[PDB]
């Protein structure tokens, strides 16, 4: 069930999303899966970033759906699941602002 998946929370807005990663106590690559507010049937893999002249920052990607099942961040890589998307992108950025590190709290 992704439902119990300690990386993702569920239908969280996007501002409840910015406030849970924009935090001291998390590393750059913080990061969760919730489902997208405004894009039905879509999800979106939200990180925390920072950089010295914006501080802690978060950078929203859009996740799609295909309807043969997958989903995908870019055209290079698709995957059959969110669960083998969250690992992916923990060993390899490949475009994404940091490498998924830390799972948010």
């Amino acid at each position: 069930s992704i439902q119990a998946e300690e990386w993702y929370f569920g239908k969280i807005t996007r501002r409840e999303s910015e406030r849970l990663l924009l935090n001291a106590e998390n590393p750059r690559g913080t990061f969760l899966v919730r489902e997208s507010e405004t894009t039905k049937g879509a999800y979106c893999l939200s990180v925390s970033d920072f950089d010295n002249a914006k501080g802690l920052n978060v950078k929203h990607y859009k996740i799609r759906k295909l309807d043969s099942g997958g989903f995908y961040i870019t055209s290079r890589t698709q995957f059959n699941s969110l669960q083998q998307l969250v690992a992916y992108y923990s060993k390899h950025a490949d475009g994404l602002c940091h490498r998924l590190t830390t799972v948010c709290p």
